[PDB]
């Protein structure tokens, strides 16, 4: 999920 938020952004 952490990884998902920042690579989403």
């Amino acid at each position: 999920l952490a990884a998902c938020l920042c690579q989403a952004l």
